[PDB]
């Protein structure tokens, strides 16, 4: 799949639910980032966007108390690439992960209902 960076000023932000639903509409959905190399593709997309140290929405939301959190896609969480301590729900609120774009590409828990960029795959 291809991946693709919605950078967007405060107007055209999202929150996790809405960025899932503009990817799907498009054809696509929230990325999934399932191993080093996608991950690796995406962080060259951010600098060859000026993007860096940007936040976006990925596509992981929390399922079952079993599950853990998921991929939108039905893709494994198997690869992870949670930043040190996530996630960890900060005041049980937090069921969406974010990808923060800097050079580390790490991920963490936040509210679903903040505003930020995302990463379609198409
Ligand atoms: C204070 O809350 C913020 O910082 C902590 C630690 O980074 C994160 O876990 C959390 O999701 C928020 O981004
Ligand atoms: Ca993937
Ligand atoms: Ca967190």
């Amino acid at each position: 799949l291809c991946f693709k960076l919605y950078a967007k000023g405060k107007h055209e932000k999202k929150t996790w639910f809405e960025s899932r639903d503009f990817c799907r509409a498009l054809g696509g959905d929230l990325a999934s980032i399932n191993n080093k190399e996608e991950q690796q593709t995406i962080w060259r997309l951010i600098t060859a966007s000026g993007s860096y140290h940007k936040l976006f929405w990925l596509g992981l939301t929390y399922g079952s108390p079993s599950e853990g959190f998921t991929w939108s896609d039905g893709s494994p969480v198997s690869y992870e690439n949670w930043a040190y301590g996530e996630p960890n729900n900060y005041q049980n609120v937090e069921y969406c992960g974010e990808l923060k774009g800097d050079p580390t590409m790490s991920w963490n828990d936040i509210n679903c209902e903040h505003l930020n960029n995302w990463i379609c795959q198409i």
